[PDB]
């Protein structure tokens, strides 16, 4: 049973916790506001912004090409809620990576100057593929709760993917068919337990 079901049984556990951090347990509820949304969507930035220059490196190396579509990229349409949400361009200038941040974007940078394939794959599978397939339901809070604007939430779109369940199972489709050995395997997988890793320490910094 292939790379796609491997993946979400190994880090199911962790995509629990995920759920249930205090900052995202609180945000999502309603205990906290616009003011958080928009901490963590600054923070998220940060390390889309990162993440899609590894993404960048790595296709262009000629490696899980197909999976890296870059209509995925997320960096342009944040800093475009970002504005929205702050009023203005000046958080660029103020924003500052938190410790979690730090290290987080350090990860992906060395995946970056690597061309480690399998380790961005694994980084892709957690941030690309929870957005494409749960985004929906946080966006719905952000509204609810929160009143936040749609348009402000275009991250959670994906402009220019019309059909995102066919996409989802395209994608697993994709994870299934990479050529991978026994070593890149756990290597990834591995990656993709301390993807969550780094995400859950970037809540706990959020909720301090
Ligand atoms: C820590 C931030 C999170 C990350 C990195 C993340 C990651 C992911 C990943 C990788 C998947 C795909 C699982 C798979 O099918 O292989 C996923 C799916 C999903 N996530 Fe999240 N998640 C996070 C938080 C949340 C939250 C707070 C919720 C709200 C309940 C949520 C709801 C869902 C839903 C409904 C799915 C679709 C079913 C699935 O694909 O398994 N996620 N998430």
């Amino acid at each position: 049973a292939g790379l796609a079901v491997e993946l979400k049984q190994s880090t199911a556990q962790a995509h629990e916790k995920a759920e249930h951090s205090t900052f995202m347990s609180d945000l999502l509820k309603g205990r906290l506001g616009v003011a958080e949304f928009t901490r963590l969507q600054e923070q998220a930035w940060l390390f889309y912004t990162a993440l899609e220059q590894a993404v960048d490196a790595v296709r262009a190396s000629g490696f899980a090409e197909s999976l890296l579509d870059p209509a995925l990229n997320r960096a342009e349409v944040l800093a475009r809620d970002l504005d929205k949400l702050n009023g203005s361009s000046e958080w660029r200038s103020r924003i500052t990576a938190s410790p979690a941040v730090i290290d987080y974007v350090n990860r992906l940078e060395e995946i970056r100057d690597n061309v480690d394939g399998p380790a961005l794959v694994a980084h892709h599978y957690v941030r690309y593929l929870g957005n494409l397939s749960g985004g929906q339901v946080i966006a719905r809070m952000m509204q609810r709760h929160y009143g936040v604007d749609p348009e402000a939430l275009g991250f959670y779109h994906f402009e220019g993917i019309a059909k995102l369940k066919v996409y989802k199972d395209e994608y697993r489709e994709k994870l299934n068919n990479l050529e991978l050995s026994d070593e890149q395997r756990e290597h990834l997988l591995k990656e993709a337990t301390d993807a969550f890793v780094f995400n859950h320490q970037v809540f706990a910094d959020l909720g301090k």
